[PDB]
């Protein structure tokens, strides 16, 4: 591997880390906001990267349904979550760390412009979960320009965790921490910030439920 390719794979492993650490601290969550499909957002206060967004929600599906449509599949995902709006994979790494382009949508309401983000991610398959854990990073083909202000995600991910007594369900957590840059209070950033992540639960459960029809 050159230099720049271990420094990747460095920077998954470590935002894997931080997800692992933040999980098995889920007892210090700090509840903040639910809505009426119980869906439910917590805040954690991280080092260095500080507040970070988690989202827990239970799906009526198995675990390795949402695996491939969201984890395994991050550029279909794109038709059928608002909530992105492009995906490029930019690279690959061994069999698990990729480094992608993300754009995301405007808030809901058009206060909060959309960002664009170049990412590395590392995908973990475990015993009882899977994991895609990422952090931002750069690459020379996805420099910032003027098409969007250029936000920098800290760690984070999307796990999937599997039901040990009912193989029909499972938990997903989207674990978000993130810079949008610009001159917003940070307060609006972060209404915006779970407001996006009930509309990602929203169309996941879409999916979920398109899926299960067929």
């Amino acid at each position: 591997f050159s230099a720049q390719e271990r420094e990747y794979i460095r920077q998954g492993k470590e935002a894997t880390a931080v997800v692992d650490q933040i999980l098995a601290q889920e007892e210090n969550w700090k509840f903040e906001k639910n809505n009426e499909y119980g869906d439910t957002v917590y805040t954690i206060e991280v080092p260095f990267h500080g507040k970070t967004f988690i989202l827990k929600t239970f799906l009526p599906c198995p675990a390795e349904l949402v695996y491939q449509e969201v984890i395994l599949q991050p550029e279909r995902m794109v038709l059928w979550n608002k909530t992105v709006t492009a995906c490029q994979i930019l690279q690959r790494v061994e069999d698990n760390t990729l480094i992608s382009y993300d754009v995301s949508a405007g808030a809901a309401g058009g206060v909060v412009s959309p960002r664009d983000f170049v990412n590395v991610r590392r995908i973990e398959r475990r015993r009882d979960r899977y994991l895609s854990s990422g952090i931002a990073t750069s690459h020379s083909a996805k420099p910032p320009t003027h098409k969007y202000v250029r936000g920098e995600n800290g760690p984070g991910g999307f796990i999937v965790l599997k039901s040990a007594s009912n193989p029909r369900v499972c938990t997903f957590v989207w674990i978000l921490n993130t810079d949008l840059k610009g001159r917003l209070p940070r307060y609006l950033i972060h209404q915006s910030l779970a407001a996006t992540m009930f509309e990602f639960a929203f169309h996941l459960r879409q999916r979920i439920s398109e899926l299960g029809a067929r």
